[PDB]
């Protein structure tokens, strides 16, 4: 038995009141199965695991150097090409996060020099977006070559606006035209214009490897992702079946940018909004960081297990803000079936993230903002199982310990040292994001108090 089935966020919401948590449609020339609320989505992605984690065809990565030994990490199909590059920078992404501490490092240094971007400020009302995107670019830069850049840097501009233009191209019309029927790139004029930025992003990206290279020392332990990377590519020279060519090094390398700059900052940016619309928990915040830390030193990753009412905010920042909210498409490699409907190999399933972050029958209030959503009467922090901003199974997010290292230090930092507030004379911004593959706030401004 097939599940039944007749901007987007807001229609399959309607169309899961309508026909239930597992239906169908048929977008495009290809079969879909949507899944809705928890159960749904943990018995596709975790039951299921072994046949749920691969990924549907996109033909034009082509045009990026996409190859059987070349597919990234992100966009990757279930086999080898994929579990070898996961594997690496899961284990990088560890490494680097032990011993010497070299990510929280990077990162205290980001959230330093964020800090003072905030203060040259000077308490005029500014939009934070643009400061957010480089700091969060600069964690990723830091992570993947060991270097961060200048905010005014002209080449950071550039890659910065690249990248941008390059998330656009994801979702378009001619994107998904060229995609759906494939033979339309025999035509210059069209293939040379579906993916112009992401190209262009990737030249920069080239330009920045070719000088890593340069100041690589292989004579002392890899100090980031790119060296770790080269560092395997020369064991495995001669080896047809090594993931680990320079070919991927430019997709994996780009893809932890595309997969770890926007939502970070996206969701940096949700929490800084939901601290001016609701003065009252940043205060609390603020009383809880100058009980746990002060307002001088600077905080660490292990102040987080002393914080459970900024760790629920940041929780409840993740879920109200719902910034993946259709997650990212999988596919059936066997037959499945879930909440009892069948599912057909070759199937693209869609994971609605949403609707377990905003299940009725899970959280109070799944509508408003409500730090209470992580905290017991006690006080004590509380995740539920319903909290999946990350999805679940073989494939969920690869950079989560990161971007939990990033949203407490960044958030901490900020609301430790500046006040935020919606500016005298200006409307209260709303709280209703924008979609667009991810959900933003409404564009908005603030102002940035010192508190010292
Ligand atoms: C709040 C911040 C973030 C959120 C909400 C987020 C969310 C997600 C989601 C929903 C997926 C889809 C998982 C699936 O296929 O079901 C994903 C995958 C991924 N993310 Fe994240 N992400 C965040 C930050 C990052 C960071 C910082 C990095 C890199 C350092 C990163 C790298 C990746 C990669 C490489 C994948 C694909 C994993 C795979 O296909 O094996 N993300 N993320
Ligand atoms: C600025 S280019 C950009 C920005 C944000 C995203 C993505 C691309 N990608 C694909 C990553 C791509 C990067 C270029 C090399 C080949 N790989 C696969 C993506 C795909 C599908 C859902 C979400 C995302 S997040
Ligand atoms: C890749 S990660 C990701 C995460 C969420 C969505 C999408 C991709 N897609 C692809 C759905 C696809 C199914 C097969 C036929 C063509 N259609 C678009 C999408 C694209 C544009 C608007 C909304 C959406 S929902
Ligand atoms: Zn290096
Ligand atoms: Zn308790
Ligand atoms: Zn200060």
């Amino acid at each position: 038995k097939l599940p039944p089935g007749p901007n987007t966020p807001y229609c399959f919401d309607q169309l899961r009141r309508r026909f239930g948590d597992v239906f169908s449609l048929q977008l495009a020339w290809t079969p879909v199965v949507v899944l809705n609320g928890l159960a749904a989505v943990r018995e596709a992605l975790v039951t299921h695991g072994e046949d749920t984690a691969d990924r549907p065809p996109v033909p034009i990565t082509q045009i990026l150097g996409f190859g059987p030994r070349s597919q990234g990490v992100f966009l990757a199909r279930y086999g080898p090409a994929w579990r070898e590059q996961r594997r690496f920078s899961v284990s990088t992404l560890r490494n680097l996060g032990l011993g010497k501490k070299s990510l929280e490092q990077w990162v205290t240094e980001e959230a330093a020099c964020l800090c003072a971007a905030f203060a040259n400020h000077s308490g005029r009302p500014f939009r934070p977006n643009g400061l957010l995107d480089k700091a969060v670019s600069n964690v990723i830069a830091s992570l993947t070559c060991g270097r961060r850049f200048e905010y005014d840097d002209p080449r950071f501009l550039r890659l910065l606006d690249l990248a941008q233009e390059g998330l656009k191209e994801e979702s378009g019309f001619l994107r998904e035209v060229l995609n759906a029927v494939p033979v339309l790139l025999h035509i210059p004029a069209l293939a040379g214009k579906v993916l112009r930025f992401q190209k262009a992003f990737l030249t920069q990206l080239d330009e920045l490897l070719t000088e890593h290279r340069m100041t690589w020392d292989p004579a002392q332990p890899p100090r980031d992702l790119t060296e770790a990377f080269l560092a395997e590519m020369e064991k495995a020279k001669g080896n047809p079946e090594s993931s680990f060519n320079d070919e991927n090094l430019r997709i994996v390398v780009a893809d932890l940018f595309s997969a770890g700059m926007e939502t970070t900052s996206t969701t940096l940016a949700w929490g800084l909004l939901l601290m001016i619309l609701h003065p009252d928990v940043q205060r609390r915040v603020q009383q809880e960081i100058d009980d746990v830390i002060g307002q001088v030193r600077r905080p660490e990753m292990g102040d987080q297990a002393h914080m459970p009412y900024t760790t629920a905010v940041i929780h409840e920042v993740q879920r109200f803000g719902d910034i993946v909210p259709l997650g990212v498409t999988h596919m059936t490699s066997r037959d499945i079936e879930v909440q009892g409907f069948r599912i057909p190999k070759g199937t693209t399933l869609i994971t609605n993230l949403s609707s377990v972050l905003k299940d009725e029958a899970v959280w109070e209030k799944p509508f408003r903002f409500h730090p209470e959503h992580f905290l017991d009467a006690q006080g004590h922090f509380v995740k539920p199982e319903a909290f999946l901003p990350f999805s679940a199974g073989r494939r969920a997010c690869l950079g989560e310990p990161l971007a939990r290292m990033e949203l407490f230090l960044f958030f901490t930092s900020l609301l430790q040292h500046f006040s935020f507030s919606v500016p005298t004379g200006q409307p209260r911004p709303s709280h209703h994001g924008v979609f667009a593959f991810l959900v933003s706030p409404s564009p908005y401004e603030l102002c940035a108090v010192p508190r010292h």
